[PDB]
């Protein structure tokens, strides 16, 4: 029962994803293809990273993550296939996912395959890796790859072989760490008592505002649930609420909640109302938080 | 062979649904997860209800419906899990779904699990139920649920246990009928000869206009197929057409068709043209029909 | 391991696709339903055709394509079910899909079931067919089909029977060629030595512009890779670039690439930037190319 | 004391109109320049005609109307200057404008100067004319006119000379009637009992809907104030109301009023609410009235 | 040198305002018509009132304000014409307007003529009046007024007569105070020591936000310039700044300024940037201020 | 008969402009106020400059240009009042404006009064100046200026005094050239045979594209009417046409015209169609022209 969890920038409007999947079932008949999402901003590797980084703990060990935005499609670039180390806890607390105490996931239990364009930056940062290979073997990629469709040729296709039991180390040569492209993650800076970050994401479809200010950034400033915060967005929008676990703690529908999102990050929202949408709050806006 | 049909407000733009599915495949390795849709207006329980009420007769017996919009996520609230009674005939004529004479579905064959926020109102109204349980057992939900993600913790996760054969009566204590939250459904009023309802939905992607005026409401003012009807929307934009089975009966493309939709309700459309969109017709607009 | 690849105009916003899938699993329990897309412009048979024409080669043999926009729903019209002949190579070079030299598909290995409304025009043209039948048997369609939902009644339900091994020739009588509705595709017309076609698609989500000017139209005009092209769109907007295999060949991010798409047609893009969106380029705009 | 009323497509966003006015005050120091409007759809002669046809009876005798959209700017074309015959009664009843019994205007009291591109079609149709001259004399136009600004050179400038008392017959040679460009006006057709016209204008800023069905057309099918009428727009959106003098006769705010507008034409509106805007009703939509 | 200052809801897109002006010049040839604005939300008497209430002090004595939105056009309603009492100081400090110490205006120096529909509510409140009359005399209005155009018939035309020296008291009978329709203005309400009002206007084209919280409301709460204010808008968006005289006091371009507008009310802006537009702030949003 | 030509950023939607004008008539009873435009992008001094720079030749000598966007309102900044030197020819040719050979305007014949914020940069660059004074005298400005309305206090008010004959040199102290704020005009660069500039303006309401590439830039590259040009916009849109005097020279409606606009600058448009609007071409886009 192999699983490919499939995240791409291919959209939901044509047969692009179906082509990949058709090939996945062709190569790995017993595969279950699980869509992550296909609507990421094309070529936004940092956004794509966000949709794939917290996946492992939710999936059975041995799951293969075929994750791709491939702007360098048709070039001599080749994908990277990595076996991660830690599946890694997560969420507002830092816990295993599932009922009871959650599913503890073994180490070295997930493979990601992606363009080597930095899409896996946070995956490697947060999970670490045991081994990483360039995907070159004609056994797992086309000998004549479609130039404009490396997401299919260099990710979907080899992902299905990996899911089918194709040995990871046989995809091509091992890559040294410096050969794995990374994008830079701008740090949350200490600017006084304040933590200064950005709006990392508008949380669709709700219009919640996600920051790159992590629980760990907060914990080491002393900020926990109950702490009375000023969260300033866009330089000019204080917001003031206690840090609370959830939206409803804000009381009346529409009230401001400052909370920790399911990924573990400082967030702001309204209670059963959209914060971001009516006021056109966007990713990239500044986010400062002080107690 | 078990099936969970999954309806949420989680959107299709990030890994939220994928996190749920990964846990569903984790808990119930043989499961098939069928998306209903994930694009409902967040927190709009009445709209979510529309997407799930007609589902049972389409699905194999034993299907679990994991249905969720969870505005009260992170609160002490707990989901309700119900075995419905009748799968119930549906459509313009009221029939079993499928080839030949349709597939008759044994009673008690489907479980819904949902926030106990009234999402299941029309499910219970239309199918009845045999048993209802609060979902509280740590065998089916996290001991430390993500405060902001009860749709995962309190729906997706225990739905997978239910699909995996976890005895329904073991999820929590039985709920009495008055403990199951219901929303109020606006009645269709008789106003003289007229029937007064509402545009209950714009039928995307076609821009057909669905009202809450049922066929039973029509055959109460004498109205069957063939009847010249006047249908006014938003109080001002009126329409005249016979009540016909389908769009093409309007004749020319763009012509107004008044019909019964596939859920049995008085609707208005253009034949192979959008009615709602050019005129920005919206859900919530008054709808009056008179013969 | 039966597969139904499912392409409809049903959208992704309600339970319509789920109703179809439920019945698919009801009828063929071991089936895997693979979504192609569901977001096509309703009733645009030419567009629906693009999303289905090059599917066969990507899918395991025996795959059934359930492909439907059904504007004549509720009429006396009946679907056509065809077994196509050659699975047919594609891409910018014309190959079999997959790793290695790709995966050859035996002839007569795929069935399409569709409204008989021309949706299968390009499938038949490109693949040929071995047998075509009207879908009328109450073994495979409802005796009382829902008038407004033939996509489910006359495509979804019967496709599942076909996926389950119901003999194709027993679905109804054989259709002669002339009985299979076709749409006409406008030809690429000559104007001096310029090729005049149309923008056949904006390739979402990338904003690439696809024209109906094929590789054959080009190399029949002595235009090969490396050729300096002037591409005018909408009779106004001119672009000049050499013909190149892929986007990154344009050089800097945002530079114009004129290339052949993964479907084999003259297309235009910005490199890792969206061309169509900032300029509000649309399907149906004229496209003129010249050396 | 001379007045030039100035209607152009020059917009209100730059100094274009101001350049015209400066020259108008330069040439005719005592002049009063009255803006009609400057926001007409560029090059839409029929729309510009609407803005100028009803003007004469409102203005003191001797007023010059400088009316211009000039798509043929910079060509050998020359403006036409005409002394109209009758100032003509107007409105729903047809009357002189002003207090008491209105201000009767002597015949031959108004001059229009315009591109000879049909802008004056309805002016001539409704007022008749006494004399018409091509505007060519270097005493009233630049010897070296700005190619792209004939609205200034060939309208604003000579209009100011005319206001300054430059003899009209001295502007150029007389034009014969066939040399004055006219546009074709769609006739109002009798279709059974119905009258078929068009939405001739959306009446901004109110979103009232003006048709080209005249009161004379109405009192030809027997229709006067009080008559229950059915009015359909865009073929599909029909409306029923008595024909009433004014909006408030509809009773409640938002209620449909069918009336004769201030230019004598069958119109539809809501009472103190916008009709056109919520429904995106547009000029050019068919309009059928039947009693 | 008679002046009519003209404020209507007639828009700037057709000949409506020009028809009025033509008649104004017909009746009072030496008149200067000064446009206030013509773009007010149709029928929004409260909004119309804002554009006219502080005019008198800026205008030469004897100016007539012809001020009209006329939703009850064509009814038995007649306009009111009033001579106001004190021309009344204004601004953020309360002064006479002009160079030097400004220009004092004699009392009883201005006439407003308007629908009797409350448009003059704040004019009367702020200025008082010496005399008020119903406008009925066929000397100043048409005997056959155009039903849909009372703004012209019952405001424009009679204002020109008044501008021309037609005795005010001869326009019709005197109206008692109670006969002059007033609208109610919602009060700034107390909540703790916070002032709760509304966004009374988005100050176009700047995107400044004007509230109905007046200088008096503030310094009645012990809020003076230099006071640190928290201004929450729409019950969501918080801003903090000291109260300052002007925008540039915020410092950097784009910084928040909370200030008193040139009309004397608490307002909020970005310095030389638009506040309202990026945040889609609207008139009618709640505005809460607190020290 | 003094004239104030009045250009501001005050908009057309409230009483702001009327206040200024009221004061202008108060101070200079016999004044004619001529609106330039009031809809400039607030605080965009370069845009405002464009609306005022070519004004003088169109106006009678002695005209006063009250031109203002005043983001530094309420500060210790004071306006500059300048008497220009050359009225300066203009247009595609470089000619005097008016009928015959045009109105030659004497030198030193126009005064501009503006904030000293660089709004007059091009005015001074193109016309030169004879004298310039800071506007400080309480005879021409308020002693207590409205902080947020320096466009009225420091421009409209003193402009009316200047129009009334108030001696220019008495407004305040002479300013040295270095005290007159200028904005930088980026030069058109010679990059080969090419002239590289920008899109300086979208020419509303037509959607023509104006560049800052001047006839003088062209003449000294040898480019005149008839020259076959490639005009590349936005780096990726060649356009190719001869440089022609006017739009119609492009032939068919919608054809590309490259021409010299009425201000003397290289421009591109379609013939009686909008170039900029359908494709969302904007100011600030690159503009290269080569023969
Ligand atoms: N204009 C463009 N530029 C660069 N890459 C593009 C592109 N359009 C699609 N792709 C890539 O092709 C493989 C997909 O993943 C997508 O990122
Ligand atoms: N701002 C908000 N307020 C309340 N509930 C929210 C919310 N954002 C997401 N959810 C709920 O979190 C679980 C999802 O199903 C969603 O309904
Ligand atoms: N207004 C309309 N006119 C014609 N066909 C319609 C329609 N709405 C839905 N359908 C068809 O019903 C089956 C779906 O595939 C869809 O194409
Ligand atoms: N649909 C409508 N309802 C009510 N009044 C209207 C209207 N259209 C224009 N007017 C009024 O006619 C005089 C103008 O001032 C305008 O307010
Ligand atoms: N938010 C703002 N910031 C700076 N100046 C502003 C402003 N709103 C209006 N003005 C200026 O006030 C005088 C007008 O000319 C305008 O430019
Ligand atoms: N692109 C274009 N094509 C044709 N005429 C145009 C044009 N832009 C402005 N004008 C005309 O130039 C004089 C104005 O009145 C306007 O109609």
């Amino acid at each position: 029962r192999p699983i490919i969890a499939f995240m791409s920038d291919l959209g939901t409007t044509d047969d692009s994803v179906a082509q990949c999947k058709g090939l996945m079932y062709s190569i790995c008949p017993d595969v279950t293809v699980v869509d992550v999402c296909h609507s990421m901003t094309p070529w936004d590797v940092e956004e794509g990273a966000r949709y794939i980084v917290d996946l492992p703990r939710f999936f059975p060990e041995g799951t293969v993550f075929a994750t791709t935005t491939y702007p360098a499609t048709g070039t001599t670039t080749r994908s990277v296939a990595v076996r991660i180390k830690q599946a890694a806890k997560g969420g507002a607390r830092g816990q295993w996912a599932g009922s009871g105490a959650g599913f503890e996931r073994a180490e070295g239990s997930y493979i990601y395959i992606a363009p080597n364009n930095g899409l896996l930056t946070t995956v490697l940062e947060e999970h670490g890796y045991l081994e990483a290979y360039e995907v070159t073997s004609p056994k797992v990629i086309p000998e004549q790859p479609e130039p404009t469709f490396y997401s299919r040729e260099m990710v979907a296709i080899p992902s299905a072989h990996l899911a089918a039991g194709f040995p990871l180390s046989e995809v091509g040569r091992p890559l040294e760490d410096h050969e794995i492209v990374r994008f830079n993650r701008p740090a949350v800076e200490q600017d006084g008592e304040a933590l200064v970050g950005v709006v990392s994401a508008i949380d669709h479809p709700f219009g919640n505002v996600w920051t790159n200010i992590h629980r760990t950034d907060l914990e080491k400033a002393g900020i926990g649930y109950g702490a009375r915060l000023r969260l300033t967005l866009d330089g000019v929008l204080p917001f003031e609420a206690p840090l609370t676990p959830t939206f409803a703690d804000a009381g009346e529908i529409g009230n401001i909640a400052i909370y920790l999102n399911s990924r573990g990050y400082l967030s702001i929202a309204r209670n059963a109302a959209s914060l971001a949408y009516p006021y056109h709050l966007k990713e990239g806006m500044s986010a400062r938080v002080e107690a």
